[PDB]
């Protein structure tokens, strides 16, 4: 048994295939970010952010190591989880004649 609860769509219209990660900077950025905005959500975006540069430009060398070794096995993967979201893709599709092009 699983289900829904919330209503409103609770989750923003969002596109379909993988989508390339992060940067290790970026890869702390994502997840500072949610803990910035989710404890003051009065502060924008600009804000948020400046505050985690400064989080970063601060933090351990171990830290900022783990983040950069999850990149590469992060785009890695990345590439090989992708080139199989086509397989599905390069079977049926194409023709149909519309607003496409034309």
């Amino acid at each position: 048994g699983s289900s829904g609860s919330s209503g409103k769509k609770k989750k923003k219209k969002d596109p379909n295939e993988p989508q390339k990660p992060v940067s290790a900077y970026a890869l702390f950025f994502r997840d500072t970010q949610a803990a910035i905005k989710g404890q003051n959500p009065n502060a924008t975006f600009g804000e948020v952010s400046k505050i985690v540069a400064s989080m970063w430009d601060g933090l351990g060398e171990e830290q900022k190591q783990v983040y950069k070794k999850k990149t590469e096995a992060a785009k890695k993967e990345y590439l090989k989880q992708l080139a199989a979201y086509r397989a599905s893709l390069v079977s049926k599709s194409y023709t149909d004649s519309g607003p496409s092009s034309g």
